[PDB]
């Protein structure tokens, strides 16, 4: 009954066969009109950007180009196959309006299918593994699609693998269809018809090597078939995270870990679509290099690309050592950074997973990084109760030369801070009467810091708040059964003060 | 010393003067090369996408078009002005390579300038209000630009306002510059040269209205001036959140709530560049309608646009009531959803801020939404210790006629679950010998639910973790001084079971 | 019976003193909790009002173990059971305990069994639920 995604390929295609033999309905690239009826037409025509600093930093003689595929409507390279599959299913008459579309996907195809369904009125149900980032979950909830999850490490053929769950859902809900991104020939055909033509028509029909990451296999197979038909000189390479078994020869695969952090690439089975015969070499990519290269891309070229692009460029910097001056290398950057905001893009998560060690984070920072906050000339002699009137603060502050003072209640609980200039400006604008209490103008937000913490911690705090209050806390005991506690402000500090201290010490 | 951003516009332009009199250097649009030398060339030529459902939902007779400006390199409509400002500063010789740029901005221009500096090699410092989302902070930190925050409720001319802290930092650090997105003539000129010529050329100049939220004021000034010079018949409509003083006549600004949730529009001072003589009408727009319309856009059209897009469509659905069939309207959607992933896109945050009300949420849900999970046929007759061997489980589950069983240690702490078919697949794959323990193949993650919760809570849980275990707690006491607690897995519920129950009840 | 408002958040050992139950039930808002041994065997029920009445009568002392006041006998029911079966059970005994049964295997040769209590129900609760549904 159930048809597996691991079935051997049944296509009769082989290199050199004339295009007339195709039983598939090829579509020539469509000319996007001046105004396009639906957002779905903004798929394709993506730009190719030459990398400038990664090439030199790692001894690349050749010109290195990146096919930025993450500027599509849904922000992924999985927006071509979704649209193409929907188009083919509608043209073949299988899909009627109002039907239910179930798709087992690693998120990226899910967003594309949900977008297409929302535009065209279909109901969409998405099944994706557990490890997918929560940003995809949020975007799918917003797009109105219904989500179902499956365990991280369930084997592909198990009753509760994402493919299996999708199958049983399709066999349970009435009038539903699984487009089956793994087996549907429209998947590789989408790239073979649109992506390959654009790649060859931008670089103008010549290129030495192509580097690509392999998930469902359409990305690489669809491009490679057209390239070998039209430009055989290209060396097709594939990337695959350490843990998945796509790569050949089997020796490359020998490792035990099965769960890897990079999302969207690598599988525990060989997809039906993937045509490994048109792949001339393979490399295995770990996670540390993938995330480091993603961060390096973001920070040195402005390409807001995800981790899979990091793996792609990390493999490219190795494979492309073979090339020489005048040669051209291409990388496919699948998806946008949007889906990884809480992941590697965040330093906290990187340290938590250990992909970046503390020495790597600290060794490059300026000289003053390890100085304690104690080294600053912090001082705040006076504090004002929140009930004091505006004019009282104006006179009391300008009489003593100060222009800002912490606000603390009699109990010692800090409420915020007040700046003389702000009160003066408000009075000039009439937003507060001189008799009005400071509670109306006090800044109610700030961050609390301690003496022992380094200036690096202070700088990482000031990126979130303006006023950092150096404070202290004292526990006051009575009998070991009756106790009390109190705290107090030392002196305000801001980016201005820290920068002035750095300038003074360094000069 | 300090030049205020509210200084009156010294420009001599008035509607009708020939452009040849302009003292500014105009740059005509041109076709970028087939491969972009660097990412920044992928700015402009963004698509105009027709709006289908939102227009009819409120009975708008006219055809409604949108200018999706969130496909720029930085994902915003503030990558045009950043590039233009950098280009003009370089052309006039003010900025030398290696100089430091400091810019007070509402994030979006911050991201654009940080990207430009990262690509072209400048040290960049961004000053932004404290209230802006941490998504922009993360994207900036990844790009390497330093960040400084300011209190949200500080008056524009106070010492610690962003436009003030920027000035103080500029006076402090040597060889530093402020491009001043507020005063600089490049800001409006960018849109006047690129955006307007794109708009009036895409739709062939036959448009009747335009809507564009107002921040710095360039967005509307630069487009309205060119539209009136080319096609004065088109009305120009601004927008502004309640609590800002940009709208005229003054009576529209009469409201008392200062802070507002929408990010990046509306200011407590009139920007020098904001040419209010070319704004034919004004509206206000609170936060509730802004976010509601943003969510409606995402769900019903697929335009992954941010809050300001909602604040603009909420006004366009009012103003466009005056048009009739045949006429055309244009809206300007500033930024992408990428900046608000944890904000309005999150239902929890919307409910917390009160923009969503439980009635509007539940009234859309199906009938079974409010039923208790207690109504399901949940059950869990057996369980196993983690030490049991794989073969023992394989035989015992088939003996008892089940397929999955909770795994709980003797102390009652639940470890996870395990399923028959997954063990069979593991045995076939050799990952476990029959003598091996189930600790290898257990699904080590799940979410805990209680009998009282409604099926809506269960459906929200199932979007994150596959297995929802219906646990129960009994606290066992001995003398009111010694206490003990334990829990057990009454039943296991998954999306499949929920759908089965729904179908059975419905049929 | 799975559709009733059954519940039983906490329970006590029979060895707990009468005063301890007296204080705990009012402390946490309950009036009757199951009495269960350390191994999980259900002995019976105890009620706050009955403890108070017996203390007033002088038949027990606050230091006395609740084992004296427990309602040592009852009948047992399961979720699948219909309300009709619950009514038939209540015709013979006051307390009907909704309980659970589980088997915790170790090697498919070695096995152990344990049980716990869902909640309590009486004619009062049954009639209250009937009225609440009828209205
Ligand atoms: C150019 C001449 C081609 C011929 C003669 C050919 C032949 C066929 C035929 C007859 C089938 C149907 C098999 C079935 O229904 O069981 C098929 C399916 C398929 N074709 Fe082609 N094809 C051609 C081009 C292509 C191209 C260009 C691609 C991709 C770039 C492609 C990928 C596929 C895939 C993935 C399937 C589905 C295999 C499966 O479902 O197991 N084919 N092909
Ligand atoms: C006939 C065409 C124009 C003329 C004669 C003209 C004239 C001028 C002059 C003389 C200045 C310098 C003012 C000063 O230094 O104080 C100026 C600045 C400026 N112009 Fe124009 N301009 C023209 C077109 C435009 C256009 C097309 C735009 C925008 C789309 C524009 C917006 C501005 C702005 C924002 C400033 C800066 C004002 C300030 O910073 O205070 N002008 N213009």
């Amino acid at each position: 009954l159930w048809i597996r995604p691991d079935a051997p390929s049944r296509c009769t295609w082989q290199l050199g066969r004339p295009a007339s033999e195709s039983p598939h309905h090829h579509t020539a690239p469509a000319k996007s009109p001046k105004i396009l009826p639906d957002i779905l037409k903004k798929i394709g025509d993506t730009p190719m950007v030459r990398i400038n600093k990664i090439g030199k930093k790692f001894g690349l003689k050749c010109e290195l180009l990146a096919k930025c595929e993450f500027f599509n409507a849904g922000g992924s390279v999985k927006d071509r196959i979704s649209l193409r599959m929907i188009e083919d299913a509608e043209r073949d008459g299988t899909l009627k309006p109002g039907d239910t579309i179930i798709e087992p996907t690693s998120g990226n195809t899910g967003i594309g299918l949900a977008l297409a369904a929302a535009v065209r009125g279909y109901r969409c149900i998405i099944v994706m593994p557990e490890k997918m980032s929560s940003e995809k979950v949020d975007v799918l909830r917003a797009l109105g699609a219904e989500i179902v999850r499956t365990p991280t490490n369930a084997r592909f053929d198990s009753p509760e693998s994402h493919v299996g769950v999708a199958w049983r859902l399709k066999n349970e809900i009435p009038n539903s269809h699984i487009l089956d991104q793994y087996r549907n020939a429209s998947n590789p055909l989408a790239h073979y018809d649109t992506t390959a033509d654009e790649i060859l028509q931008q670089c103008d029909g010549k290129l030495d090597m192509l580097v690509a990451s392999v998930g469902t296999g359409g990305t690489i197979t669809g491009i490679a078939r057209k390239l070998k038909e039209k430009c055989p000189g290209c060396r097709i390479i594939g990337v695959d995270p350490e843990g998945s078994i796509l790569a050949e020869p089997e020796e490359l695969n020998q490792t035990e870990q099965t769960t890897y952090e990079v999302e969207g690439i690598g599988y525990d089975f060989i997809p039906t679509v993937l045509d490994r015969t048109v792949v001339d070499k393979w490399f295995k990519s770990n996670d540390e290099e993938a995330f480091t290269f993603a961060r390096m891309l973001i920070a040195q070229e402005g390409l807001l690309c995800g981790g899979s692009a990091g793996s792609t460029v990390a493999v490219a910097v190795k494979a492309a050592q073979e090339l020489q001056e005048g040669q051209r290398c291409v990388v496919i950057l699948p998806d946008s950074v949007r889906n990884y905001m809480t992941k590697f893009l965040s330093d906290r998560w990187m340290l938590q997973k250990g992909f970046l060690k503390e020495e790597d984070l600290t060794e490059k920072k300026p000289w003053w990084w390890h100085l304690r906050v104690q080294e600053l000339g912090l001082s705040a002699p006076l504090t004002v109760l929140p009930t004091i009137t505006c004019g009282h603060t104006i006179e009391i502050l300008r009489e003593k030369g100060f222009d800002q003072a912490p606000v603390v209640d009699e109990a010692g609980v800090i409420l915020g801070m007040v700046t003389l200039g702000n009160m003066l400006s408000s009075l000039l604008a009439g937003k507060v009467q001189p008799s009005d209490q400071v509670g109306k103008v006090i800044y109610k937000q700030f961050k609390q810091i301690r003496l022992t913490d380094t200036l690096g911690r202070l700088s990482h705090i000031l990126e979130m708040d303006h006023f950092a209050l150096v404070v202290h806390e004292q526990i006051q005991y009575h009998s070991t059964g009756k106790s009390s506690q109190r705290q107090m402000v030392f002196g305000v500090v801001t980016a201005i003060d820290l920068l002035n201290f750095v300038a003074a010490q360094e000069r």
